[PDB]
């Protein structure tokens, strides 16, 4: 009944564009991949890295689509393979929106966390 001292976090971008236009959400969402991997990379990870037992995450992916709706919804995943237990899903939810402390104007309200796997070894 070995013990597990590190989980797995899914790290996920939720972003509705507009799409008065009625093209492919795949193709609307398309339009800032790039700038979720940037922020991901700049900004995202950095943030986690305190959490992290090892460095190491997946390449953030887009879900795919099949619809044209007036408003798409577009979500990014990546998954970073292991973080100490020690922190729960709330308190590496919360360095998401907040860093510097007593903050109010809190960031990254388009950014989300889950544990995909809670057993895990560092």
């Amino acid at each position: 009944g070995h013990m597990h001292d590190c989980h797995q976090v899914t790290v996920s971008r939720d972003v509705t564009l507009q799409n008065k236009e009625r093209h492919d959400c795949n193709q609307v969402c398309a339009s800032i991949d790039k700038e979720t991997e940037n922020k991901l990379n700049t900004d995202i990870i950095p943030r986690l890295t305190r959490y992290m037992s090892v460095k190491g995450n997946s390449i953030i992916a887009r879900v795919q689509q099949s619809n044209s709706d007036p408003k798409c919804s577009c979500t990014w995943r990546a998954i970073i393979w292991r973080v100490y237990k020690a922190y729960d899903e709330n308190s590496l939810n919360v360095a998401l929106h907040v860093s510097h402390p007593n903050q109010q104007i809190g960031e990254n309200p388009d950014w989300s966390l889950v544990i995909s796997n809670p057993n895990v070894h560092c």
